[PDB]
């Protein structure tokens, strides 16, 4: 319990400010996906709700945004692809700067 | 108060079957996701800490299963990505049967 929390603190101090900053930022990236994904599947139900009423017109501004959120949660995990690589690299140079010492 | 989760509820059922399941697999993946990463960060970290006083083969060790736990969550993602794919197409597709 607040143990256990003591260790997990203590495990993330002992982390280079290069490392912890990039995985709080994949976090971050993935929070936001999270994010997207719910303000498209709120216009989605309303796609379903509204539908014919508001005209079939309403298609096009509804549609557009739908596809607009998913791009959007896309790009925002594409993002994270990208940290992780990161800390992989970065991973190996911390890594073989020790090692050769 | 709680509007939000009732507005919530409305919200959802007004999706067709496919696409809540997709969204609710998401959300486990989701949870998944955040598990690797977490997973991923303390056996990076302990094997800094104790990097210089464990023996080769230990440093060997834990670094297949930080890269294990990399891929691991790298997987993962690949698969929450998968799903979003999934329903943006039934999405388009309840579109054009209108």
């Amino acid at each position: 319990a607040m143990l256990y929390l003591e260790d997990y603190l203590e495990m993330i101090e002992q982390l280079p400010m290069d490392l912890r900053d990039r995985f709080t930022e994949m976090r971050e990236m993935d929070l936001q996906v999270q994010n997207a994904m719910d303000q498209l599947e709120q216009r989605v139900s309303e796609f379903f709700m509204n539908a014919k009423k508001n005209k079939p017109e309403w298609r096009e501004e509804q549609m557009a945004s739908i596809k607009k959120d998913y791009y959007k949660a896309l790009e925002d995990a594409d993002e994270k692809v990208q940290l992780a690589n990161q800390i992989y690299d970065l991973v190996d140079r911390h890594l073989r700067k020790l090692d050769q010492e």
